[PDB]
């Protein structure tokens, strides 16, 4: 299990940068909420169905993915190894899954896309749409073939770990990438009137910003609610997940984050209609634990996880995972 | 109460054996379930009605049983007492409960038939077809009264007490009806066309299964979450039991388990519209705890319990007793 | 507050009579949901409404009480204190709240009839229908002002406490109204038509219960699961009572009992649209704390308390009481 | 965060005193339920909306208020510091928050007013209609800007802290106002007829009272169970906002109170549907802790969290924030 990997990780890293990695804003009480509405879903699944050639292969964004799932954007990996983000997109490479490359990235992002696989690439606005740009056409020149926008961060939230820690980048971090202003739906165009790549908006959380995002020619959103580390109250995505699946009606693909811990929790949120998850903290237990290695390892196990969970349901490929049915507990 | 027996046998096994019997897959969150969602369970009673000749008695697949409820099959019960199913089958036989002889024994299945009573008989689908139906052919040769083909299996969940144990079989346990594939329908249709026994499929938990189910010529379904031990995040039974009675209309035996401890517990499914109960870990606490006259003593118990609750309840009969209302609590 | 009488009572009561007093049925699981329930429970108060002349009292079955409240009927009293039911008695005809003689009183019912005040007689039904009515007779003969006739025990609950405890009564405590069978609805026609007082049905919680008691000429019904010592999962009362006032449409008096502990838990009672209360275990724990002067202060302290929740509520009488509304929490 | 300044006030104030502040009635709870309430409240927040201009200003009664919060009345505030209600009137004005002068300040009216500010009154009814209207015209001619009529207040509470503790106001703390009778909607109007302030209701909990209150002519109302100080059980003001708030419908100001205790607790009352909050306790765990600057400091903290929760929710505005969604959660 990934719970293995969180004691590991809090071994070998200083108090401080384990924070930093664990914390949410204010009270923390959307990243409690994050895994407590996982808890919550039960799958109904089916039985006695064909799995003699059971696959959990996904294609999304105009490339084969080997689960339905993606690492999800998280800055300054050199934090928690030397080999960073490097390490990180080694590891997702040989499991077939898609890596994005954060902006504040410790290495560069043309380094990061050299490793190979699926990149992907995550946008913060900057000041000036002209540096905003040109640092969509850097990606989309390296290979990346989706620009992540995150659109939840107008600015940072107020991690109170952090704060009380008084804790800062090390001097032997720095976001490699460089030598920010809040985003609107006209940055949003911006970018999808320069660039060919899939525009996937990351932080939605509201009905009528997934359907305005499909208005907007998005070809994606991740619901989610940025791991508890943004609006301290904000709904978990998965909460919201279903209605957003249902509003978009097709229109663009649907992702999700937030607590994603296991491969029954991709069943559950492929179940409520999610097309793929992104995993966090957990993809950085395991590179803090144990380098690329870790995180291979890491990916096998959720791979294994996650087909194991498909079959018990009944379930021979992610489309028929997405037609379970779910019933809440308590 | 069956809480008592749980700590004898605690004392009593050893620990990676009474882990076997106490785990759940994954983190355990359908075990857990399989009891909240009893607890929340209220009956309404009734009063006042006559209650001159209580019986618990009930007609199930062509034969009298002495209460709503059988022993679940349970692998290998060597593993608990030397005398393992033989202890058991005797105790059930001498209760008037039916007794589920599993494929998995760890005594041969015509011994364990031998000992009469009535005794049903587990399946697993093998590899082959052929074996499959020559194993069922076995059990009827050897007066079982009901094939209970176990549907929730394609393989084995992931059993995390298991493995970090490193549990395996004792060199002294083995599959004595020896010297596996997933099920589909197109199984269950071979069985069916095979025998003139009543064909149970236990492991159903959607609606359109249980419809499916009576459509495909099955006698009873047992609403079952196998104890939590296969998909981690599978509703349990009991949550989808009343929605299951209401869909087959009559058209089969619905049968529940999961946390089934009490004659309160028995009751609660009965009120839910269960034919009847399977009970799995109790009776191994049982039989670890004092063999066949533990078993006994439990059947006794459970006995009791279930007509002091249905007297209490105001049902003279188990008919009465599943036209009880029922009420959530938190 | 009422908590503080019971530490007082848990430390001159011997454990086991501690244990008869407390304990419930089974798991004791509708001995808490007893408890949970009550505390589930918000009420909407009003503001402004004239208080200049808040009274407590209300009509019931011929009379005036003090407060919405009687003393239930709890057998042996003496097992708790050497006045038994005399202390209690006085304590409630001092205080103008009914006071509920037992069948299984520790002092003859004309005894404690001749202390005065509003007392009702509680009935168990005999063996035989014969004896039964003397019961009844001789309580009306004695000025009892209403037949509490118990239809919630064809037989006792399992006490697994005083099982476990193997407790049983004194020496020194006797049935004193002596020198047992099912009750059913020919039973209570019998006594309906022995008597011209009203016939109080005491541990109906289904609604077609309640509407039947009407339909038999009952007075009025306790909605009641026996303080959670009859059937284990019985529903609370307080969880049925709204339909059930709904459903007899002021056809009888509807009370309820279990778990009230305080002037804010008889206000929301009456909220919930009963007409009275009941309360039995918190009277024990004043009468073994402090005799007799030990329930005056109690039933001081709930006078009070009940005065006050209802002025800080806007209701200057019981009726205003009963058309607030409530809101359940979580 | 506002958690830091309990503890610190904790460690100041005698214990007694601690007990007055932080206690409520009964079994307190009314008192838990305020924040169990608000923790169960989800905002679902919007993005790529314009905010180039957050601002956190709401016109209210006539002016403009730097936050939609007020400090709310607290009596004898002597207690918890030597400069009482000239320290937090102070830190108010220079926050440019709304302070309510209460009826039993320790501090006289007119010295708190002068002060200058945004002062409101608070009345509490008096034996004497003369004397009660002699307040408000007092509090008209010192400057305060509306009269926030405390309708909750028929009687006080039962504070079982203080009945335990015997607390009572020390010697060195008076009304310094003076040298009760419970209010009705005839007080209302007589307060209504003689004063041209805005007339706000404190303490509605219903929503045919609040409608009244409108009817009345009441310029706002505030939706509060006086912090779980008057009737233990009652219902939280913000589990009746949404309704009170559609059922007035714009025809006053509609304010809650009870546990706000960050930006983003304010956040969550706007989107509730608030024109604004009071804020009690935290006023004065600061003002224990550093008298005038340590509430200046809570209200820099508050404002800050105000501006932060706005904007990662996409609202530019208080008025936008009223029109965010919520869901409920568990
Ligand atoms: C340490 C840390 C840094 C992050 N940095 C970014 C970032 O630069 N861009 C972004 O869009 N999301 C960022 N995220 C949020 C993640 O992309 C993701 O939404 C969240 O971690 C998912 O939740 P999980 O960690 O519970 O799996 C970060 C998350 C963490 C924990
Ligand atoms: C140790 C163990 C072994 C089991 N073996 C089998 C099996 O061979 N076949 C099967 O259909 N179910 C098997 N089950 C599941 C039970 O039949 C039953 O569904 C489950 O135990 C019921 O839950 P309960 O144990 O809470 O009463 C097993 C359960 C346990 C605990
Ligand atoms: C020790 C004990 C003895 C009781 N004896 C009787 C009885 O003889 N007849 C009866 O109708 N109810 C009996 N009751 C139940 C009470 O009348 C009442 O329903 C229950 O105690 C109410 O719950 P409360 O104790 O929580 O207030 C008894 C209750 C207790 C605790
Ligand atoms: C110590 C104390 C004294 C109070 N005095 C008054 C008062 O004189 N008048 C009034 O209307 N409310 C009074 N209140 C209630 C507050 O105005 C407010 O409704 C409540 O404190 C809001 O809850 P909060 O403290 O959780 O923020 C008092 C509250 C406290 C804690
Ligand atoms: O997006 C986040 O939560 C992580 C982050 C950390 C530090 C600086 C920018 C972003
Ligand atoms: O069916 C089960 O949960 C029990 C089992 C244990 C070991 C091997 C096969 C089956
Ligand atoms: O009615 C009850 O719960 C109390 C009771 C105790 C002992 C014998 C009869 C009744
Ligand atoms: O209104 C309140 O809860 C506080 C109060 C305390 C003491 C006296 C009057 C009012």
């Amino acid at each position: 299990s990934l719970a293995d990997l969180e004691r590991a990780a809090r071994d070998v890293l200083p108090g401080e940068i384990f924070d930093f990695l664990a914390g949410g804003s204010g009270t923390e009480a959307s990243l409690v909420a994050n895994r407590t509405a996982l808890e919550r879903v039960f799958v109904i699944p089916r039985m006695l169905r064909d799995l003699t050639d059971v696959t959990t292969e996904i294609d999304i964004f105009g490339r084969r993915a080997a689960l339905p799932m993606a690492v999800a954007p998280v800055a300054y990996q050199r934090l928690f190894h030397p080999e960073g983000e490097l390490a990180v997109a080694r590891a997702a490479r040989d499991a077939g899954v898609p890596y994005t490359i954060c902006t504040l990235s410790s290495v560069s992002l043309e380094e990061i896309a050299a490793v190979g696989g699926r990149p992907w690439f995550q946008l913060f606005w900057l000041r000036d749409e002209k540096r905003s740009l040109d640092l969509v056409r850097r990606a989309e020149d390296a290979g990346c073939e989706a620009i992540v926008f995150t659109v939840d961060v107008p600015w940072m939230g107020r991690r109170l770990r952090d704060m009380r820690n008084g804790f800062a980048l090390p001097e032997w971090v720095t976001a490699a990438n460089f030598d920010f202003a809040p985003a609107t739906w006209e940055s949003v165009e911006a970018v999808r009137a320069h660039t060919d790549l899939p525009v996937v908006l990351k932080g939605i959380l509201a009905v009528e910003d997934a359907r305005r995002a499909v208005d907007a020619g998005a070809g994606g959103i991740v619901v989610s609610n940025h791991g508890g580390r943004q609006l301290d109250g904000a709904v978990p995505g998965i909460e919201m997940l279903g209605e957003i699946v249902a509003a978009v009606s097709g229109g663009c693909e649907v992702l999700v984050d937030g607590g994603i811990r296991s491969g029954g929790d991709v069943l559950k949120a492929t179940a409520l209609g999610a097309s793929a998850v992104l995993v966090g903290r957990p993809v950085m237990w395991a590179l803090a634990a144990a380098g690329q290695d870790g995180v291979r390892q890491l990916l096998e196990l959720l791979a294994e996880e996650v087909r194991d969970a498909m079959g018990l349901a009944g379930c021979e490929s992610v489309g028929a995972a997405r037609r379970l049915n779910t019933k809440l507990g308590v």
